[PDB]
């Protein structure tokens, strides 16, 4: 909408107060003009028609319970935009400052979030398995990263390419969580998953097996559920990424960690310069090795560590 840029204040899903960029024209809208061609957050009003209505508020204060998922969707989209711009010199998901759109309050008791090809969508959860999913910065960045992937590598959402697609979203979701530096970890969705159970998560990158996912290629799922296991086999790549950054010895194979920033540079380069829609795990290894070679040199520790990590998870 046409209007003047303003700054509202509210509380997110976890009860934390934050400022949000809004736009004033009769109402205050969740429209952030400070980033690219805008970040726009919508109310789906418990229905499934998208995007719904651009979020409008009478007083620029967002402290109602109903407001919380919108506050976090809007704010964490901003953080994710900043990560891609400041860290990777990428302007929005398309590299050309495309407007970023999110809808919250999607459906009823909806235990998921997704990128629908054009925008991000967040359920409120059923209050048992999830609370509103935009409350997780790793979740928001996971979803926006699907858009990045679709505009770049274009990894097809099934089988091995699909598991890479998923791992890329978990990896950058986590790197954005570290970027914001609030309770960061290598777990996925812990801030919004199972409010009745402390200390768990939807997935773990550091130990995928904790939540039932493979941490070695020999344990890959080859059935048809979950698009050929895209959220399951992602554990193999998530484990490799974790090892590249933090190091460790996994099934007897030792990996020297090189840190999160270098992990991010290597995987961002792989995603944007080497991966294709049909890339498999073996091809990801090659892409990551080449990316590390480009950035740090063939004889670098960084290249050696990438190889160690993929060796450790059984990907040659
Ligand atoms: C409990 C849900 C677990 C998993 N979802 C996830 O891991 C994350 C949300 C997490 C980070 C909180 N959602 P996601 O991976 O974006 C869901 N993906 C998805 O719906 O893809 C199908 C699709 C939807 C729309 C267009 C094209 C394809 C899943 O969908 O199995
Ligand atoms: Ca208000
Ligand atoms: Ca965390
Ligand atoms: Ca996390
Ligand atoms: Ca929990
Ligand atoms: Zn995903």
């Amino acid at each position: 909408i046409t209007g003047t840029s303003t700054v509202g204040v509210g509380r997110g899903v976890l009860g934390d107060q934050k400022n949000i960029n809004t736009t004033y024209s009769t109402y205050y809208y969740l429209q952030d003009n400070t980033r690219g061609n805008g970040i726009f957050t919508y109310d789906a009003k418990y229905r499934t028609t998208l995007p719904g209505s651009l979020w409008a508020d009478a007083d620029n204060q967002f402290f109602a319970s109903y407001d919380a998922p919108a506050v976090d969707a809007h704010y964490y989209a901003g953080v994710t935009y900043d990560y891609y711009k400041n860290v990777h010199n990428r302007l929005s998901y398309d590299g050309n400052n495309a407007a970023i759109r999110s809808s919250v309050h999607y459906s009823q008791g909806y235990n998921n979030a997704f990128w629908n090809g054009s925008q991000m969508v967040y359920g409120d959860g059923d209050g048992q398995t999830f609370i509103p999913l935009s409350g997780g910065i790793d979740v928001v960045a996971h979803e926006l990263t699907h858009a990045v992937t679709d505009y770049t590598a274009g990894l097809i959402y099934q089988n091995e390419s699909g598991a890479i697609n998923e791992a890329i979203s978990d990896i950058f979701g986590t790197l954005v969580e570290f970027y914001a530096n609030k309770n960061p970890d290598w777990e996925i969705g812990e801030d919004v998953y199972t409010p009745g159970i402390s200390g768990d998560s939807l997935r773990s990158m550091s130990d995928p097996a904790k939540y039932g996912d493979p941490d070695h290629y020999s344990k890959r799922y080859t059935g048809t559920q979950d698009n050929g296991g895209v959220h399951i086999n992602s554990g193999i790549i998530n484990k490799a990424a974790y090892l590249i950054s933090q190091g460790g010895t996994h099934y007897g194979v030792s990996v020297v960690g090189i840190g999160r920033d270098k992990l991010g540079k290597i995987f961002y380069r792989a995603l944007t310069q080497y991966l294709t829609p049909t890339s498999n795990f073996s091809q990801l290894r090659a892409a990551a090795v080449q990316s590390a070679t480009d950035l740090y040199g063939s004889t670098s520790q960084e290249v050696a560590s990438v190889k160690q990590a993929f060796d450790a998870v059984g990907v040659k």
